[PDB]
């Protein structure tokens, strides 16, 4: 009875916040694949009758899920068939983003590393990531750890036209357009799955007519820059690396094109990841992002120095790097 | 520059320990599937030359993985081709256990919930869990959150024979046998994949000749109790529920058989999960364990009361329940 109590206290300390985070991540990924999570908000209610119908789910099954999440403490039952997210839901979801990204989006790397180590080319085409999961997990991380700084920079200098390259689910644009009343946005992304997710999200935010989703590669922009011109700000979050080190020249043409297409006041903003940081706070997640990129995707992440170097030798001036909350995340501003 | 710093501090607080945990879980699951993690220990070294050969991996690929984990802060490079785990590695691995269990072992439930909601029978046979992942993730959680109390109870009363039903990777037995010099163990488990993992682990701990792994169902024990008799302690961790509510009678025969086969001093110890706790600490992970069991596996988790009730109406006396560190985990001792 003594040592049971001691084993209890010691175990609770060892486990720390991991039980809570493991449970939230699983409930939220499952609910997001169902389409339920888009209906969860601490300030709005989810009416099961309508949502079950909208999502084409048996209402009873939705109720059993929601009751499970209610037991977990992630939602509150407001009345019969009405639920709302717990007050700290957005932070819970943000943290789940990291877990979803490493454990869900990048699962093919985790499961099939042996293949990647022995025959990379065969592995790379056999074990492919689900870009809907890449884009969503990225959005959950972004909400609190990389969107806010870029949002605030974009909001000042009050743009009329914003282009986001490799936009994923288009959350940053939805946010920009929400904050500056007379703005248009174009979100560009190579993945059908991301684009479908985005169009849905954009519609859900009532901006379908203000914010266009165009399914194209960023490479496209080098030869067909007929999407940039008019833009006060061009943004690119975690995409530029997708053409390094293999398409260096294309990258430099996209950069040259960006410089041109800009209104005379505006800027390019690049959110991207720098490789293998050593500082205590950033190092562990930095290493995961770097290893997935380096080893599995064979994309080159550049250092701060290299990025600054490149934006200059692309004809941008006043280029600086800002530290983001997401480990090894950096914001580059090039005017 | 002001608001970048403010967005930084706010983002770091929002993210909390999630970046670190997400990265550790992914590195460790990946490394455990490779067979590397069994070689990681804060007190021993991993010699890449031998391990790469033992694991049938290109040594250079192992080195690149280990260097990534070193950058992450999870291993320390001792010299060329020598590495050891960071000092707090066991706690890191324990926490990764929770993430692995919810996000890896139970992945088929996360990805295919829609199917489970619409046609359960078809879903249950189409989307099946990898029991090697179930057993390993369970072991990582157990290390600090459910093995210690059962270990300490077993170690007292110094047994000669211990049987563990649904033993997974047999860590509890390996630990019991390690602490009481003249003990034999039998670990029983229905999953080939778990048994293979176990035999390997048992061999790695030099107990192959002391600890037998028998691939059988727990149901087996109802009709063929020729595995129990002689036992000072019978243990069963997170298996009993696998015959409820459908094989109630079989469960009661296994229980009756257990009562008989015991030496006159010994006891049955059951580690198992109670459903949907409400207390703040346990509720969130409790709900995940309960929802996976209830909804996806259709196994009945019993409350403390029900379990105590059952162990009595099986002819055990002096039955009590102890709180474990793993949320909604309970240890039942029946003599
Ligand atoms: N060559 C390419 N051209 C355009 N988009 C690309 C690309 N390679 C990858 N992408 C997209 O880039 C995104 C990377 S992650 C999502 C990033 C998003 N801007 C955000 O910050 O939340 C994915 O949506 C992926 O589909
Ligand atoms: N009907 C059954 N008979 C025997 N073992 C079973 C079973 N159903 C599931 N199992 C096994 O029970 C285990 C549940 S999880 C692992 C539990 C292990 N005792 C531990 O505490 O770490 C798995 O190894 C699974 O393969
Ligand atoms: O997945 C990719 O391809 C990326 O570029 C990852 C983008 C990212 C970076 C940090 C946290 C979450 C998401
Ligand atoms: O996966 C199963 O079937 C189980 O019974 C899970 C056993 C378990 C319980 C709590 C944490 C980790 C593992
Ligand atoms: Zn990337
Ligand atoms: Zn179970």
């Amino acid at each position: 009875h003594d040592i049971a109590a001691q084993h209890l206290a010691d175990g609770i300390a060892a486990s720390g916040p991991a039980p809570d985070l493991a449970a939230a991540a699983a409930f939220l990924e499952m609910g997001d694949r169902l389409g339920v999570v888009a209906h969860l908000d601490p300030d709005r209610t989810l009416e099961t009758a309508e949502v079950a119908a909208a999502l084409d789910l048996p209402e009873p099954a939705l109720v059993r899920y929601l009751d499970a999440v209610e037991s977990a403490g992630l939602v509150i039952r407001e009345g019969e068939g009405r639920y709302r997210a717990c007050p700290d839901f957005d932070t819970i979801r943000h943290q789940a983003g990291y877990i979803s990204w490493t454990m869900n989006a990048n699962r093919p790397f985790i499961e099939n590393a042996r293949d990647f180590f022995t025959d990379w080319d065969k592995a790379a085409r056999t074990h492919v990531r689900d870009y809907r999961e890449v884009a969503v997990s990225s959005q959950w991380v972004g909400s609190h750890a990389f969107y806010p700084t870029a949002l605030a920079t974009i909001i000042d200098a009050a743009p009329r036209k914003v282009v986001d390259l490799g936009a994923g689910t288009c959350r940053l644009l939805i946010e920009v357009l929400g904050a500056v009343p007379g703005s248009t946005g174009v979100g560009l992304d190579f993945a059908a799955d991301a684009c479908r997710a985005a169009e849905q999200a954009v519609a859900q935010a009532g901006m379908t007519d203000r914010l266009t989703v165009v399914e194209r590669t960023i490479q496209s922009v080098a030869t067909d820059p007929g999407v940039l011109e008019g833009a006060d700000v061009i943004h690119a979050g975690f995409v530029f690396h997708d053409m390094l080190p293999e398409e260096e020249d294309v990258c430099d043409q996209v950069l040259a094109n960006c410089r041109e297409s800009l209104a005379p006041g505006g800027f390019l903003a690049i959110t991207d990841a720098v490789p293998y940081l050593r500082n205590d706070r950033e190092r562990r997640f930095s290493a995961a992002v770097s290893y997935y990129h380096g080893e599995f995707m064979r994309r080159r992440l550049q250092s701060e120095e290299e990025w600054v170097e490149r934006l200059r030798g692309a004809g941008f001036s006043d280029v600086r790097a800002l530290t983001l909350a997401v480990p090894a995340g950096r914001l580059f501003l090039a005017h």
